[PDB]
C-alpha cells in the first residue's frame, strides 16, 4: 500500500554528470563515452547571441571539463541545434546503456538536479502542455537532465536550459530541440495558458480506487464527446480514444469502465472534493502517467 | 525557482542493495563492508509471525542456509547474528562500492529517502518523513521488507530506517539500522495499530518560510501571538506542540525572510481556521509537513523573492 511521487534510481546518471567551465560561466555536462553534452549557452552575449560566432573563437582549451576530482581533456568541440557536444579524451568508464529520445506533452521523468557537477536531488515531474516543467531549480542548475529507465537502459529526455519569469522551467531533449516555442537567449519569453493532463488523472484516480479511495466513485457513465465538452470548460486537455484505450488495462483491474471514471471526475470537477482527499491530496493530481500507475502498484525494478 | 518534494540521489544507497532468502522468504539486505543487514523476520514463516521466538528458529540455522546475491553473484555467508530486529550476515566479500556512511537514528519530524527495492533490485526512490506516530506513510507493496531509509549531507549516507512491516491502515514501520524499531511496534503479527497521527507544525513553518522565499506572501497577517496561544489553538487541529527548540531551529529562516517565529505563527493559525479560500501555497491546497527547516534553506535560495 501507499502512493507517492516516485523517481526512478539515478545513480546510472549520477556516473554521468561533470562540471564544465567556459570563462565565468559553469554549469552541468553529461559525459557518456567520449562526449560531453551541455547547454551551448555555456559559451551580453545573451541579449543577441550568434552561437556559430562565439564558438569559432573557442579552442578545445578553453573548456574545462572535471569529472569528480579528475580534469578531462578536451579534443574537439561541435554543436547540434542548442546542444554542445565536447569530445575528451576519456571514455566515461561508468557509461551506461542509453538512448535519446523526444518526449510528448503528459510524459512524466525522472530529474537529477546538479550543481558544479555534483548531483544534489532528485524528483519525479512531468512535461506541461505548455512545453515547460515546473521543476525546482537555482543558479548553476543548467544542464541537469531528466530521463526515465526501461529496463537497464536509461533513456535521457531532457536537459535543462532556462527558467521563465512565472518560475517554471524550459529545456532541450539530448540533440538540443527545444520543448516548446523558447529559444536560448534572453528576451521576453513567457510560458504559455497551461492545461490539465487529463489522461494522467484519470490514471490518478484508478490508483486511489486500487489503494482503497472510492468515496468519489458513481453509477453513471458518459460518452467521449460529452466528457470532452466538460474538459474543454475546466481547461483540462481532450482526452482521446488511444487514452481510453491506455487505461485498459487500470480498468480490467478495478472493474471501472474508462467513461464511468470519466463521469467521476466530471462530478470532481462541477462540485469539488467537498472537504474530502484523494491519496491525501485536495487537488486532481495530473503528473502520474498511467504506466506510472501500473509500475508503482506492481513493483517492477532496474 | 520552484519546490519539489525532493529525495537524495540513489546511487550510493543503489550499490549496496542485495536478496536475502532464507527458505521459501525473499526479501532485502543492505551490504555494507563484509556484512549483509536484514530484518529479522526473513527466518519466520507466516505462521511463525503471531508468536515467533527469534532466538529458537536462528539457532536452528546455519549459515549456508542464508542465500545472499548481489546482481548475478552469490556472496558466501560466513556468520551470523542477530541485534534487536535486525539478522547481520557475515559474507567472505567486502562491498567494493560501500559508500562513507553512518547509521542514524532519526528523531519523529525528521525527513530521509527511501529506495524502494524487490529481489535486490532498486524500483525507485521517494522522499518520506517519519510521522510524529512513529510510522512512515510509505509506498511499499509484499517483497520490500529490507529496502532503507537514508539521507546524503555532503558525502556521506546516513542510513536511518530498514523497512520491516506494513499496518492495517496501509501505513508503514520499521527499525534504525541497528534493528530498534520507530514507535511501539514489534516484528510480531499482532494486534497492532498506528497511534492517532497529527501534524508536523515545525515543518509546516518550515513550508510557510518556503513559500515567502518564493515570492507568495498572501497568507501573512498583522499579528503575532504567544507560543502558548499557538498551542492551545494547534492542538484542536491536532498539530504536534511546537516546542522553544522549533523556534530556535526556525531563526534562520526568520532572519533571511524578516518574518518573527510567532508572527508566522499567527498566520499559521489563521490558515487553519480560514482554510485556502481556493488558492495554494507551492502548488498545495494543504499545508504540507514534509518538509524540515533544514530541507528548506537546503533547496532554497539564499535570496528571498
Ligand atoms: C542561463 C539563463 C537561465 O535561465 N538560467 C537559469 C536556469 N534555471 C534556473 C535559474 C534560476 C535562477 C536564475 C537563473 C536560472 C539566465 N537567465 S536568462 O534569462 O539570461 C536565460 C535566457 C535563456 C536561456 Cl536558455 C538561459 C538563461
Ligand atoms: C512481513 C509482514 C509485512 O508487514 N509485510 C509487508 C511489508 N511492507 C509492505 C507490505 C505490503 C503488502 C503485504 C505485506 C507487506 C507480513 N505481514 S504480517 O502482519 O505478518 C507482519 C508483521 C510484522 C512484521 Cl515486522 C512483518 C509482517
Ligand atoms: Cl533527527
Amino acid at each position: 500500500s501507499g502512493f507517492r511521487k516516485m523517481a526512478f534510481p539515478s545513480g546510472k546518471v549520477e556516473g554521468c554528470m561533470v562540471q564544465v567551465t567556459c570563462g565565468t560561466t559553469t554549469l552541468n555536462g553529461l559525459w557518456l563515452d567520449d562526449v560531453v553534452y551541455c547547454p551551448r549557452h555555456v559559451i551580453e552575449d545573451m541579449l543577441n547571441p550568434n552561437y556559430e560566432d562565439l564558438l569559432i573563437r573557442k579552442s578545445n582549451h578553453n573548456f574545462l571539463v572535471q569529472a569528480g576530482n579528475v580534469q578531462l581533456r578536451v579534443i574537439g568541440h561541435s554543436m547540434q541545434n542548442c546542444v554542445l557536444k565536447l569530445k575528451v579524451d576519456t571514455a566515461n568508464p561508468k557509461t551506461p546503456k542509453y538512448k535519446f529520445v523526444r518526449i510528448q506533452p503528459g510524459q512524466t521523468f525522472s530529474v537529477l538536479a546538479c550543481y558544479n557537477g555534483s548531483p544534489s536531488g532528485v524528483y519525479q515531474c512531468a512535461m506541461r502542455p505548455n512545453f515547460t516543467i515546473k521543476g525546482s531549480f537555482l543558479n548553476g542548475s543548467c544542464g541537469s537532465v531528466g530521463f526515465n529507465i526501461d529496463y537497464d537502459c536509461v533513456s535521457f529526455c531532457y536537459m535543462h536550459h532556462m527558467e521563465l519569469p512565472t518560475g517554471v522551467h524550459a529545456g532541450t531533449d539530448l540533440e538540443g530541440n527545444f520543448y516548446g516555442p523558447f529559444v536560448d537567449r534572453q528576451t521576453a519569453q513567457a510560458a504559455g495558458t497551461d492545461t490539465t493532463i487529463t489522461v494522467n488523472v484519470l490514471a490518478w484516480l484508478y490508483a486511489a480506487v486500487i489503494n482503497g479511495d472510492r468515496w468519489f466513485l458513481n453509477r453513471f457513465t458518459t460518452t467521449l464527446n460529452d466528457f470532452n465538452l466538460v474538459a474543454m470548460k475546466y481547461n483540462y486537455e481532450p482526452l482521446t480514444q488511444d487514452h481510453v484505450d491506455i487505461l485498459g488495462p487500470l480498468s480490467a483491474q478495478t472493474g471501472i469502465a474508462v467513461l464511468d471514471m470519466c463521469a467521476s471526475l466530471k462530478e470532481l470537477l462541477q462540485n469539488g472534493m467537498n472537504g474530502r482527499t484523494i491519496l491525501g491530496s485536495a487537488l486532481l493530481e495530473d503528473e502520474f502517467t498511467p504506466f506510472d500507475v501500473v509500475r508503482q502498484c506492481s513493483g517492477v525494478t532496474f
